């Protein structure tokens, strides 16, 4: 059982160049991810000697 | 318990082709993280010999 909480961000860039228009930008934001993960695992093991 | 800190660099470049439209979108990105990773694991066993 894992209540794994990951809080992230966004960041990039972008520019524009042309015959007419020159522009730019920067991508920016925020994030928060959480994964409510549960599982189950069975196992056999047979050993000889 | 755990605490992931995933960082990143990037560098990108795209150009779109149209009739009278042109432009180069050269990019670069970076996005860090402040996470929280935790889990509770149970187990039984039965070793019969």
């Amino acid at each position: 059982t894992s209540r794994t909480h990951t809080s992230e961000v966004h960041g990039n860039a972008e520019v524009h160049a042309s015959f007419f228009d020159i522009g730019g930008s920067v991508s920016a934001g925020f994030s928060n991810s959480n994964s409510s993960t549960v599982a189950i695992d069975h196992s056999l093991s047979l050993a000889g000697e």
